[PDB]
């Protein structure tokens, strides 16, 4: 077996019995084909993955937070299979090397294509390539059905909110990707280069989606701060009443099959 991480080479003979990924998306992955992951960088929070993929797999040992997993709680685990981000982990990508053989993909930033290429490697990497790629196809098809379902040319934009700001998910975000699969048009430019946009008030009234749903990470947030201006009326969203709270877990940091498909049944209860 073999796969080309975003380092290079990826080999392993032996089939990894005791396997710890370091992002929720990897979750997804492995709960697909029924693996259970003994280590999982939750960031000290089970909840933050949703309970559809806990529901498949069996209960995890932390190992810390996912930005800076602690090392430690990664070996004494003894696994031997990693699964890291190719974002997050470059710098420690070496030192879990010396743990077990660790395997670098994308999830944070990248397209819902690229989450969904990350699962193939995974499925080789475990030796479930053919469980794996079918996997893939039943959610391909899953989605392409949902995507008969929708019939809109409204313009849906997601984004996360705090008091710190806005960051749009534009076309190349997981969130972003999930959309175009359904047919869903977004109000951002085709060629935007960056998943999670830093949105200034301004550029969210020259976005002017049909409907933002916005995951909120603080309460109260940026966006309270904004209607404050009189501005905000002029959104469509804020006319149609067609700006709606979702789950920030859901829609942003698990990155996975089983959340496209939750999206697109969300989605469909919003139309
Ligand atoms: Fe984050």
């Amino acid at each position: 077996r073999s796969v080309q991480d975003e380092q290079g080479t990826f080999e392993l003979e032996a089939i990894p019995q005791r396997i710890v990924v370091l992002e929720f998306s990897f979750v997804d992955a492995l709960a697909a084909v029924d693996v259970s992951p003994v280590g999982v960088a939750d960031d000290n929070d089970a909840t933050r993955v949703i309970p559809a993929v806990r529901d498949k797999i069996e209960p995890w040992q932390s190992v810390g937070m996912r930005s800076q997993p602690s090392l430690e709680a990664i070996a004494v685990l003894k696994p031997d299979l990693i699964i890291a981000d190719a974002e997050r982990h470059r710098a420690i990508y070496q030192d879990l090397q010396r743990i077990a053989p660790t395997l670098l993909l994308k999830s944070r930033g990248e397209t819902y294509k690229e989450n969904l290429e990350s699962a193939q490697k995974i499925g080789v990497a475990i030796g479930k390539q053919a469980q794996m790629t079918q996997r893939i196809e039943q959610h391909k098809q899953t989605m392409a059905e949902f995507k008969q379902h929708f019939a809109t040319q409204e313009t849906i934009q997601f984004g996360v909110v705090s008091d710190k700001g806005m960051w749009l998910h534009s076309p190349v975000s997981y969130a972003g990707g999930v959309l175009s699969t359904l047919g869903i048009q977004s109000p951002l430019a085709p060629s935007e280069q960056k998943a999670y946009i830093p949105t200034s008030f301004e550029l969210l009234l020259k976005t002017n989606p049909d409907w933002l749903l916005v995951g909120l990470y603080s309460q109260p947030n940026i966006v309270d701060e904004w209607r404050k201006n009189p501005l905000f009326k002029l959104l469509t969203a804020a006319k149609k009443q067609q700006l709606v709270e979702v789950s920030p877990e859901l829609w942003s940091l698990n990155r996975g099959m089983l959340a496209a498909e939750e999206i697109a049944r969300n989605l469909e209860a919003l139309l």
